């Protein structure tokens, strides 16, 4: 029995798309807190009988990559703290630490001796060192993609708990750049009971502050119930920085940082050595500052983090900041006029005591559903800029998503020889793209040569995903009898059209066939997706005149296309020795298909060929032997339609200007147009972090590009050269999929936006979606300045009327809008002069090529169920959703390496069941190594919410065979929720499950 979460829109004391529209977000000086007000307490309030109890939490925030790349940070910083921490802790037992970034701790505990190693587990034991969240880092929450960030989360909590048995309950997130909703969602199906915020817009912080509502209980957009509701403590202030921690008053809570004493304040009163001399001022100036703080709260306990980037490296900073503090806590809790308990605390401890606060009766806490973006730390300040920084790195992330997932899905059917080091590879995979999850990684927020660290992991992450992957399709599909591995060997190479695209590197293999060199060529598709899928595929060819079968020898209908370069005035060429092969895989549910791509003499029966059409003034172009000659012709409009699908109308400049849906239905208008944002000269500069554009986007000059229009019976295309862009709108008989080959070049203080204008009646709404989970309501706010209406689009955007729906999806993480009724519009790149002093201290000035990818879905809803006006939440179609999944979970493929492959079988997965639409296998991952007695194997099972507008049940305790046990699990598969006998029971829309098969 499943919410309805379309119909019913939860009631909850604040939604922050209402709480935005009735905001009026006036920066005003509040004075020594500059972006609240002069906070004023009740001095009675306390007493011996309602005390403040104040917990002071260690904390050093340590970036897996930022300034330095993860192995200098360690070197230079991370190895001190955790070696210091180590031994302070342990001599000094009711000092306390907490600390977040298990990639690091990691790292460090690996490279202990055993005595160390048992010291270190009884000051865990002893709850001295307390690991909050306990990822592998502390992710970013705009661009991440849900399944990352569990990722990320899975292998920090499954370290933690193999090498410390401890599964943190807690979350800590201090940097990220504004906060979304998908991080309660995954921590509250993972066992967690609390989770801490500190980047929130100063105006959200005021009025929440206000209402003493910065702690709240989170729950989703859509959930009536309150199941997903997960406590919050949003910090009130700044900064998460010590001047920032203490209260109100930074150059108060300055003189409270004892490091700062080759550091000072900026308040220019430094901290003093506490002394029996002055100990009471200190304490009256500091118990005033958490009275003020404990204000703007509901409970008498109070959270005073202690700490800011890379502290307790000295050992002195331990004992200044302890001997301090031990000092002030033994004055204040002495002094009855205080009625103060302070002593070091943990994050936990401090959830525990507001717990048994509310427990008791003394305080009752509002509900929240919403996000928090887009983020301002001041001013006009909008942290927009990340959404697109780097974009290179944003697409990759999502690349390396799928190969993961592929090559532990691909791995996870059989268990495996040591020797053929699958878990070392799988490892090495996980722990890369989890580093890249860091809120310095696939933000685009790091130097120059940490990016580069990052992108030879990924690298490094890809080939051993291609490995796994290789080896796994090799065993799945040769005869048993036959099967003998060289698991050092390469029996076959992956064939990748969409990374890193042909035009960024020239690097897809060309399958060379002939009469005598080699006749035919195995292929095999894999479907990480678990419902048939049927997918055109593509690879390069050395002759046009090959067709397709299956193994069973059947002919596949199949196109032949040229392939074409694009080269700088900006023209296209085409190989005269390469081709493409187009054909339509048909693979089964978490399956494999095999086909053959054989030779002939001349054009055979079932392979048709694409005509070329080269529209530009002043024409001629070769192909070979590719039949079928290259015609030219004046710029002019074009229409095209491929199958029964959309027939699309395009300018002379071969952009978009109109789809029409069906045969009768009509021409709607639909142009794409590139512009440019620059930098302000006067004021605030963009950064890698801060969007501020000279006011609106100005049109690019296209000049009269050269337009190639390549027309086929499976698929047609229009490209064109634009300076900055080789923009291409793909056709394949559904929604078009668009690809922008981006080369920013040096066009310095330059933002290039792709904008559609539609007469669309959006108005002032559009929907973005967080994480790739869930799509959320946007309004355009002409109170805030342009930066503030661009939002994370990190996989999908809309516009809809009563009518009309336009969804635009994307291969990768990009900021977009949409600034007018009608319009999306999505940044493709940003080349940057100036810092943004947020402290990364260069621009952006590292551009390079990157292939973005796009679906374009043009649809009628005035028939689908949309839900309520006041519903915080959007839902796709269909067809929008399956355009993501064609996006980020396309079909694999493999090409054979070797001459001739006995044992060759032409299908996996057949008997495979396949699921409802809606549902997905997100994870499948072999939990236990062979040596092991007994297997098991852990799924991931997410169902989305698809707009209703008018397939076998699919039970993963079953997909392996003699399943002796089957429970359901929290999502890092690390606690046991249920005993199933072992059938696992199917999710409701917009929930995640996971399960854990056991084999015997
Ligand atoms: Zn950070």
């Amino acid at each position: 029995q499943c919410q309805d979460v379309v119909q019913d829109v939860p009631n909850v004391d604040v939604q922050m798309l209402e709480l935005y529209d009735r905001m009026s977000f006036k920066d005003i000086d509040g004075g020594v807190w500059k972006q609240g007000w002069n906070i004023k307490y009740d001095p009675l309030k306390y007493n011996a009988h309602h005390k403040l109890k104040v917990f002071v939490v260690p904390h050093s925030h340590n970036d897996p990559g930022w300034i330095q790349t993860f192995e200098e940070y360690y070197q230079h910083d991370t190895k001190h703290i955790l070696s210091n921490a180590l031994r302070h802790l342990h001599d000094n037992p009711e000092m306390k630490f907490i600390w977040a970034e298990i990639s690091y701790f990691a790292r460090f505990y690996h490279d202990l001796g055993e005595n160390k190693k048992l010291q270190m587990k009884s000051i865990v034991k002893n709850g001295q060192l307390e690991f909050v969240t306990g990822g592998w880092v502390m992710p970013d929450e705009a661009n991440s993609h849900w399944r990352n960030v569990l990722l990320q989360l899975t292998e920090g909590q499954t370290w933690l708990k193999q090498f410390m048995n401890v599964t943190p309950t807690a979350s800590w997130a201090i940097d990220p750049f504004g906060h979304s909703p998908t991080m309660p969602y995954i921590l509250q199906k993972s066992g967690f009971k609390n989770m801490l915020i500190q980047r929130t817009h100063y105006s959200v912080k005021k009025e929440l502050a206000q209402q003493r509502q910065l702690e709240f209980l989170w729950r989703q957009i859509w959930d009536n119930k309150g199941d997903t509701a997960l406590f919050t403590h949003m910090m009130p202030f700044y900064s998460y920085d010590i001047p920032h921690t203490c209260g109100p008053d930074p150059k108060v809570c300055c003189q409270f940082d004892f490091k700062r004493m080759g550091l000072s304040c900026p308040w220019k009163v430094p901290p003093r050595t506490i002394s029996d001399q002055n100990v009471a001022a200190r304490s009256d100036l500091l118990v005033d500052q958490w009275k003020k703080k404990a204000e703007l709260y509901r409970t008498n306990v109070l959270l005073i983090p202690l700490g800011d980037d890379f502290r307790f490296k000295q050992n002195t900073e331990w004992d200044v900041q302890r001997v301090n503090y031990e000092r002030l806590f033994e004055h204040i809790n002495s002094q009855a006029h205080f009625n103060v308990q302070a002593q070091f605390g943990t994050l936990q401890e401090y959830f525990d005591a507001v717990h048994q606060a509310e427990r008791a009766g003394q305080a009752e806490f509002p509900t929240l559903s919403g996000d928090f973006f887009t983020y301002a730390d001041r001013s006009d300040n909008y942290w927009s800029g990340y959404y697109t920084s780097r974009p290179y790195h944003k697409r990759m992330d999502r690349v390396l998503m799928h190969y993961v997932r592929a090559a532990e899905m691909l791995s996870a059917w059989h268990s495996w020889d040591g020797m053929a080091r699958i878990e070392e590879r799988l490892e090495q995979a996980r722990r890369e793209l989890s580093l890249f999850q860091h809120h310095d990684g696939i933000t685009g927020t790091a130097k120059t040569h940490v990016v580069v660290d990052y992108e030879q992991r990924m690298q490094e992450a890809l080939k051993a995903c291609q490995m796994v992957m290789q080896q796994s399709v090799y065993r799945l599909l040769t005869k048993p009898s036959i099967y003998s591995p060289d698991f050092s060997f390469s029996y076959f190479t992956l064939d990748d059209s969409r990374w890193p695209g042909s035009g960024v590197e020239d690097s897809r293999t060309t399958i060379i066939l002939g009469e005598d060199i080699l006749p035919s060529k195995h292929v095999v598709m894999h479907n990480t997706l678990p419902h048939w899928r049927e997918q055109l595929v593509d690879f390069y060819v050395s002759s046009p005149f090959v067709s397709v079968t299956d193994l069973a020898n059947n002919p596949v209908e199949a196109q032949v296309s040229p392939v074409w370069s694009w080269h700088h005035t900006i023209h296209p060429q085409g190989s005269t020795t390469k081709y493409r092969i187009i054909f339509k895989a048909r693979v089964p549910p978490m399956g494999l298909a095999t086909y053959v791509l054989t030779i002939s003499d001349s054009k055979p029966e079932h392979t048709s060929y694409a005509s070329n059409l080269l529209l530009r003034k002043n024409p001629s172009l070769p192909l070979g032997q590719y039949p079928e000659d290259v015609k030219f012709g004046d710029p002019r409009e074009i229409s095209l339609r491929v199958g029964n699908g959309p027939t699309l109308a395009f300018s002379e400049q071969g952009l978009l200007k109109s789809i029409q849906l069906t045969q009768d239905s009509p021409h709607v208008p639909v142009h794409f147009k590139f512009l440019k944002y620059g930098v302000r000269s006067h004021g605030d500069r963009s950064g890698a972090y801060l969007f501020l554009p000279n006011g609106p986007a100005s049109p690019v000059e296209l000049g009269q590009p050269v337009v190639l229009v390549t027309k086929g019976k499976l698929e047609s295309s229009v490209s064109v050269g634009l300076p900055s862009v080789v923009h291409q709108t793909i056709m394949r008989g559904g929604a078009p999929e668009i690809r922008n080959l981006v080369d920013i070049g040096s066009l310095d203080n330059t933002e290039i936006v792709m904008r559609l204008e539609t007469h669309i009646d959006s108005g002032d709404i559009f929907y973005t979606d967080l994480n790739g989970l869930q799509f959320i309501k946007r309004r355009r706010l002409d109170k805030l300045p342009l930066q503030a209406n661009y939002y994370p689009i990190p996989s999908g955007m809309f516009i809809e009327d009563a009518n009309t729906r336009l969804t635009l999806l994307t291969g990768q993480p990009l900021g977009g809008s949409s600034l007018a009724s009608g319009e999306l519009e999505i940044m493709q790149d940003r080349r940057l002069a100036s810092d943004d002093e947020r402290g990364l201290g260069q621009g952006v000035l590292d551009n390079k090529p990157v292939l973005h990818i796009y679906r374009l879905v043009l649809e009628k809803v005035n028939n689908c169920v949309r839900p309520s006006e006041l519903h915080p939440a959007g839902y796709l179609t269909s067809a929008a959703h399956k355009a993501s999944q064609s996006l980020l979970d396309p079909l694999d493929k493999f090409i054979f390496a070797e001459n001739e492959w006995i044992g060759a079988q032409g299908q996996f997965g057949g008997d495979h069941p396949s699921a409802r639409e809606d549902l997905d296998v997100s994870v499948m991952r072999r939990l236990t190594k062979s040596s092991a007695k007994t297997q098991r194997v852990g799924y991931v099972l997410h169902r989305t919410n698809l707009m209703q507008c008018g397939t076998q049940k699919l039970d993963v305790c079953h997909l392996l065979p003699n399943v002796a046990r089957c429970e359901r699990t929290t999502l890092t598969f690390l606690q046991n929720l249920e005993h199933l006998g072992m059938v696992a029971p199917e999710v409701c829309p917009m929930e995640t499950a996971a399960y854990v098969s056991s084999h015997s």
